[PDB]
């Protein structure tokens, strides 16, 4: 009852933002964080303080864990919400295509609401416990299964050692990146991939994808198939129900995925 | 008669756009053949377009002849004075697995001189066309020469299955980053708009890259042999489009250390 207000709520400050970015991006400025290949833009702030607003101005108890921002807090919060202001800011910079907005709302630690915003394509993933998961308000459904071989699968190459990389080419039907983890991860929900690894996730990262593969019977867990602490990044997938447990062993065996060199 | 280019590209747009109507009703009844191995997959969405572009053809161009994928071209030359050149889908691993992500190319050889090229992005309904004498568009938006792009700030598309393992990692070494769309048409486009420095392709057959030839030519891109050479329109070539700036570097990791192949 109060997840669907809630939900409107969201839905309109999400439509507010398609008015905003043209010009953030108009006035578009980069960084660098970590080092050079890591980006933020004043897209990315600016997204963020806005969200920061909304929740300042309509649930000021609520709290925010994100990413362009300092996040010394607790594991504890009743209303929690995750952003990722813009996943794929390596795309946004060098494409201005293929990123998202990642938002997620936990109460009590259990997911509610989950948003995953393709802005450049105007189509919005949502999950609302209670109701379901929808594409611009169609429902999706949980996608047909998919054995690996069947499947094409996504993952970083380039953080993991080759040997893996070639058992994962040769179990899988083909492989494909998209480059942002929100959106590869739509693909696995959507059954268009089997299967989206990220060996280094922050938990904004994969802050939406909980009620998704909870509601769409998806598998999302650790590499060592664990549950994952929304608080708390671990290596992680998401996968169809027919390819995850021949991914994780792959993506364990002879030694593991992690580089040797 | 004897038409102009444009009245061409107003035909083709409109069959193109007309193509539209089609495709939603052989998506739902699609049913996959196999080709040369298992995963080398045909549909009765590749079969039917091109059938129906043959027919197009043979309506209003009956002297022009088809180079097609999926069909037999034994019949095809290089005397040819009117030629087209058509992927009818291009990633069709795409169409079958996403539905999205694929394409359709179409090029015009006059005398062996690309004229009229086309890749129409149906999931998106974008349509790439480029027309000699007057540019290239994407849905009448006009494209222009992208920046120049260095392979450092650049990301780069290619089949990282296919190539030996330590270029691939020469590639994700000297890079920004990678990515992959899995359509020819699709990823050269993305180096044709500055979005990628630089698409791959080791064993394209014509149809996978006969579009792109004018859109490098109308946009100052490199589109070479990867040897650096001509390639020629009428027989496949290994392939690479490229920003101009980072060609250079990426053909000299290509044939690094003896080059790509897997044995070398
Ligand atoms: S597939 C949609 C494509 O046009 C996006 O830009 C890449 S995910
Ligand atoms: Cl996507
Ligand atoms: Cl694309
Ligand atoms: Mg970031
Ligand atoms: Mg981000
Ligand atoms: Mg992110
Ligand atoms: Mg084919
Ligand atoms: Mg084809
Ligand atoms: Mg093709």
């Amino acid at each position: 009852k109060t997840l669907q207000q809630i939900d409107k709520l969201i839905c309109s400050w999400l439509k507010q933002i398609d008015n905003v970015i043209p010009q953030l991006i108009m006035e578009m400025t980069t960084e660098t964080k970590r080092h050079r290949f890591d980006l933020v833009t004043n897209v990315d702030k600016q997204i963020q303080q806005q969200f920061q607003q909304f929740l300042a101005t309509y649930f000021p108890e609520h709290q925010l864990l994100a990413e362009e921002k300092s996040n010394a807090m607790i594991t504890e919060i009743n209303h929690l919400w995750i952003m990722d202001p813009i996943d794929g800011t390596a795309n946004l910079v060098k494409q201005q295509e293929d990123y998202c907005i990642i938002l997620a709302y936990f109460y009590e630690g259990k997911p509610m609401l989950s948003y995953v915003y393709d802005y450049p394509h105007k189509k919005l993933y949502k999950a609302i416990r209670g109701e379901g998961a929808f594409c611009n308000g169609i429902k999706m459904e949980e996608p047909p299964s998919l054995k690996l071989e069947d499947a094409i699968i996504s993952f970083n190459a380039q953080v993991m050692n080759l040997d893996t990389v070639q058992d994962l080419f040769d179990a899988s039907f083909s492989y494909r990146l998209v480059g942002a983890c929100g959106l590869d991860s739509m693909r696995v929900a959507k059954g268009q991939f089997g299967a989206h690894i990220n060996t280094n996730p922050k938990p904004w990262d994969i802050a939406a994808q909980f009620l998704f593969a909870e509601l769409l019977n998806l598998k999302m867990t650790t590499l060592d198939g664990k549950a994952i602490d929304h608080l708390k990044g671990a290596p992680f997938i998401i996968s169809n129900k027919a390819c995850h447990e021949t991914v994780l062993k792959i993506l364990n065996a002879n030694g593991g995925y992690q580089k040797y060199r």
